[PDB]
C-alpha cells in the first residue's frame, strides 16, 4: 500500500496575512519543538512504505506532522492561529491513537506536547 499524498501546503484561492500570532507560531512554537531532541519522528509525514507500516493509514485518516505545519506557516497557508493549533493537536492525537503506553514514541509525544502547551499558553494578544 502506497502513502497518501501529503497534506496540501499551498492554495492560490486562500487569502493570506501576516500576524504576530502567526509569527509566534512559526518562530517560537514550531521552532521550539523542531529543535527538540524528540522532534525527528514528527518532522515529516509517516512514510508507511519505507517503514513498512501498511496499517498506519488504515487507522490514521487525518495525518499531520510538523514538516507540514512548518511548510504551511512558511507558505502563509494559515489565516488564524486556531488553524495551526488544530494541526498540532491532530499530530499528537494520531500518535496516541496508533501507539500504546510504554512505546518510546508516546513518551516523546508527551514531552513535545507539554512544551507545545507551555508555548501556546503564551500566545500573544490578537490584533
Ligand atoms: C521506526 O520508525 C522510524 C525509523 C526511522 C525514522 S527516520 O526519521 O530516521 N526516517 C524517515 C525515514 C525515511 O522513510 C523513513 C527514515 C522515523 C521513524 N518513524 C517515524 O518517523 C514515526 N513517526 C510517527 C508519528 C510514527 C512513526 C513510526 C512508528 C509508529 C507510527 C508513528 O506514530
Amino acid at each position: 500500500s502506497m502513502n497518501p499524498p501529503p497534506p496540501e501546503t499551498s492554495n492560490p484561492n486562500k487569502p493570506k496575512r501576516q500576524t504576530n500570532q502567526l509569527q509566534y507560531l512559526l518562530r517560537v512554537v514550531l521552532k521550539t519543538l523542531w529543535k527538540h531532541q524528540f522532534a525527528w519522528p514528527f518532522q515529516q509525514p509517516v512514510d508507511a512504505v519505507k517503514l513498512n507500516l501498511p496499517d498506519y493509514y488504515k487507522i490514521i485518516k487525518t495525518p499531520m506532522d510538523m514538516g507540514t505545519i512548518k511548510k504551511r506557516l512558511e507558505n502563509n497557508y494559515y489565516w488564524n492561529a486556531q488553524e495551526c493549533i488544530q494541526d498540532f493537536n491532530t499530530m499528537f492525537t494520531n500518535c496516541y491513537i496508533y501507539n500504546k503506553p510504554g512505546d518510546d514514541i508516546v513518551l516523546m509525544a508527551e514531552a513535545l506536547e507539554k512544551l507545545f502547551l507551555q508555548k501556546i499558553n503564551e500566545l500573544p494578544t490578537e490584533e
